[PDB]
DNA sequence: ATTTGAGAAATTTATCACAAAA
DNA sequence: TTTTGTGATAAATTTCTCAAAT
């Protein structure tokens, strides 16, 4: 399966969700390109890779399709995840994950900090000490760690997740992580440079 | 300019200023490619496409590449930011970006809530009502807006920042914008989804 | 002795076109 | 009455060679 097919995935994904709300129950690729700015074409070839869900000459049943592209995506399932630094970025996902999302249960901050070890980063969750990371993810089974602690100590803390049986790490720290499992990084400073970039092109 | 240069040209970027910081005055393809875990010769495509900035069978000097890139990517200069949005993610950004970033400096913070308006958001940095956003941002010629409000009001926001001539769009909020300046998204949700995918991909 | 950079090839991704179903 | 889905084309990206500098 080709690289960016898995981003447009998600995107179909929550557009599907969107139709779902407003009451469609089918929709054309067509009808689906419009409001994506993505043409037809290329939204029936990324579902072809996972298999045929429409409907010739009729289109896509929403309730069908967003059922199995959330199956592709394995957001069928609860993720239980961990954040890693009770900072600025640290607390602002674990507010929003334990308020606005469903699938993502955030169950455990961390932090080296002692001033911060034992104050409330989000509504039922309390900062715990960075030492007992690998306990906690060994025996309640956390599947993905998010790093947010300065780039000096996201390999450390990477490592340390792997070793405890993490299966995918969510990193916002400016650095490269060499790990086994899936990582996916968030760089904000990239993000504004690469705008950057653009800005001074049309210039 | 292939698409994916931009990202690789910032990643360079940020290598070079840590090569700076060693104090190494000259280094080769080869050498940036074992710290960055790509091939030498797509480094060295990647050059190509902006100039000659290598000396054959010597290397790149790590000062010049450096200068040259940031004038490239538009670093060389100061840029003014301005968050609309004064939650998790819109004071995380602001706490961060007045504290480690140098280059771009945030002027100002909105947001339309009463209880948050005349709040500090950041060190010396008071919350505006986001009614005065066009002002603001036509009056001190502000250049990057950060979008950190609801999906539901992200493209309102996008389109009186482009009317009040804002140069590029930073957006968090999970839907697609639709303006003529640059924009360069960062959906975290998004990001999850694909860290899913690739989870149960491999297992 | 090395190491960059300009074609050329190889590889990957997007787009098209149309028969096949409903 | 139409629209999905498969092959094939087309386009974009990555990788490879190696002459030319040093
Ligand atoms: N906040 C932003 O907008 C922003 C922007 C660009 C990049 N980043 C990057 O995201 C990451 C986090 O950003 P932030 O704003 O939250 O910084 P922050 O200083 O506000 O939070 C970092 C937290 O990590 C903790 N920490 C440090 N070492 C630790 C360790 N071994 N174990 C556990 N905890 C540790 C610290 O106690 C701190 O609380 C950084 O790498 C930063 O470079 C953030
Ligand atoms: N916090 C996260 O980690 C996270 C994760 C996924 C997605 N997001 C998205 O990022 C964006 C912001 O996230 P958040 O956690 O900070 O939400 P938040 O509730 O913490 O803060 C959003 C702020 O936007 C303000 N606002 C609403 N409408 C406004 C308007 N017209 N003008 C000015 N201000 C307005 C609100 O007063 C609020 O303070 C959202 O779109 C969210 O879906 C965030």
């Amino acid at each position: 399966i080709p690289k960016p097919v898995s981003k447009r995935l998600v995107s179909y994904y929550m557009c599907l969700e969107r139709l779902l709300d407003e009451g469609v129950e089918v929709v054309s690729s067509e009808e689906l390109a419009r409001r994506l700015d993505l043409k037809a074409s290329q939204i029936r070839k990324d579902l072809s890779y996972f298999g045929e869900f429409g409907k010739r000459g009729v289109g896509y049943n929403v309730e069908h399709l967003y059922d199995a592209i959330g199956e592709i995506l394995g957001v069928k399932k609860e993720w239980k995840l961990v954040v890693v630094g009770a900072g600025n970025i640290g607390r602002a996902v674990a507010n929003y994950t334990v308020m606005k999302e469903k699938g993502f249960r955030i169950i455990g901050i961390f932090d080296s900090d002692p001033s911060k070890i034992g104050k409330e980063a989000a509504p039922g969750l309390t900062v715990s000490d960075v030492s007992e990371l690998e306990k906690f993810v060994e025996e309640h089974g956390v599947e993905i760690g998010v790093i947010a602690v300065p780039a000096e100590h996201a390999q450390e803390i990477a490592e340390r997740l792997e070793k405890a049986g993490i299966k995918g790490i969510l990193n916002f720290a400016p650095v490269k992580i060499k790990v086994s499992v899936p990582v996916e990084n968030i760089d904000i400073t990239a993000s504004l440079r690469v705008l950057t970039f653009e800005i001074v092109r049309r210039n």
